[PDB]
């Protein structure tokens, strides 16, 4: 297998969060200022990022200094998910994570993502 998603928590200059899903035989991946959105109704940036390789869907640890990425890695929640519609602009899917879980939805507009929650 079932397709797999992590949410890293990254401490870096700035703390965020890394939503990764397990899609096109890498981890799609987005950073979230704010974290996952929590309830119904909540609109969370999110901002695509670099595709990362499948294996650091359960990587913890410490990123160096002086590298793109530096700080520290933990996993905030991780799952599987099933995938119930995707284009260009759209990303919905069923997440099966202990925090994140239920319905959720990435879109795709001019000025950027927003993460949603059903
Ligand atoms: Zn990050």
């Amino acid at each position: 297998s079932m397709p797999r998603f992590v949410v890293q928590e990254h401490h870096a200059r700035r703390l965020h969060w890394d939503l990764r899903l397990e899609m096109d035989n890498v981890l799609k991946s987005w950073a979230l200022p704010k974290g996952v959105p929590e309830k119904r109704g909540v609109k969370r940036l999110a901002i695509e990022t670099e595709d990362h390789d499948l294996s650091y869907i359960d990587f913890e640890g410490r990123i160096p200094e002086g590298m793109y990425g530096a700080g520290e890695v933990k996993i905030w929640d991780s799952g599987e998910y099933e995938l119930l519609e995707r284009t260009e602009n759209k990303i919905k899917f069923l997440a099966k994570g202990r925090k994140m879980n239920g319905e959720y939805v990435l879109i795709k507009t001019k000025v950027g993502w927003l993460l949603m929650k059903a």
